[PDB]
């Protein structure tokens, strides 16, 4: 049924291939049984997650299908050509304009929103999840192998991206979704405007000091410093950072194409 083409990447969850639908363009991913710690309803939570989020047309990456085997399982997925991560695509271009950076970062939001609307929390935003498709200008968030079910009360686990979680994880192994999903929304937004994360180590973490090593405009400092809040409750919520003045006049993902790529 699918043209497996060559390897796109690997960890130790799994492998990611290019692909042909037999005509779409795919990706195959094929994560191992005994590396799979949270299971749904019996899946790999991804497949829970991705079946809920889903749904309709978003910013997210659509699972098209999937498959069981002894063991493994293999995700097949949504694959834009051209694409790019924004991983990548900072480390190619350097810190971002802020017009770029405001773009890129409201259509996370929308992603975000998105999966939250859906009973979906992603735990792992950062540059390296999201996908450009550079047609379009369109951003899709990856990889929702560390996701969970939403909920109002306290996560006790994590298996995200360590130098993107908040403080109260380091300090006492508890968070709340959403004020934790806004933390790692300002680790990326100031690694958009910056071009590399403001924290590499847990006490800088702790100590939640924003230093900026590249010209930022003082919205944007502002808009940075309030998700990057110590305190989880003096985070922004989602309507607050995109009614924050630095959200504002967001340009279309295609003109977004048309200017910046
Ligand atoms: O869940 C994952 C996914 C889904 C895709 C859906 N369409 C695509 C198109 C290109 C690449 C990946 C995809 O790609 C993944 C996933 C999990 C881990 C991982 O290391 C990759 C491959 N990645 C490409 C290289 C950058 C680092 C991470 C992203």
């Amino acid at each position: 049924q699918y043209q497996v083409g060559p390897l796109l990447g690997s960890g130790g969850f799994g492998s990611v291939y290019s692909g042909i639908r037999v005509n779409l363009p795919v990706a195959i991913k094929h994560v191992e049984k005994d590396r799979i710690s949270d299971w749904g309803e019996r899946v790999p939570m991804e497949v829970v997650l991705l079946k809920k989020v889903s749904s309709g047309f978003s910013g997210v990456i659509r699972l098209l299908d999937w498959f069981e085997r002894p063991d493994s399982f293999v995700l097949i997925l949504e694959r834009p050509e051209p694409v790019q991560d924004l991983f990548d695509f900072i480390t190619e271009r350097g810190a971002l304009q802020e017009e770029l950076a405001r773009s890129f970062f409201w259509q996370v939001l929308e992603a975000v929103r998105h999966c939250h609307n859906c009973g979906v929390l992603h735990r792992d935003i950062k540059d390296e999840n999201i996908l450009i498709d550079l047609n379009r200008g369109e951003l899709k968030l990856i990889d929702f192998g560390s996701g969970a079910l939403l909920k109002d009360t306290v996560y006790t686990d994590f298996d995200g991206t360590r130098v993107y979680s908040p403080p109260e994880w380091i300090r006492y192994h508890r968070y709340h979704g959403r004020s934790a999903a806004v933390w790692s929304l300002g680790i990326l937004l100031y690694d958009m405007v910056c071009g590399d994360i403001p924290f590499e180590h847990d006490e800088e973490i702790i100590r939640g000091q924003v230093f900026f090593r590249q010209r930022v405009s003082s919205e944007c400092q502002h808009l940075i410093r309030w998700c990057l809040a110590l305190r989880p409750s003096d985070r922004p919520t989602f309507e607050e950072i995109q009614n924050h003045p630095w959200m504002q006049d967001v340009l279309l993902p295609q003109e977004t194409a048309e200017i910046h790529l």
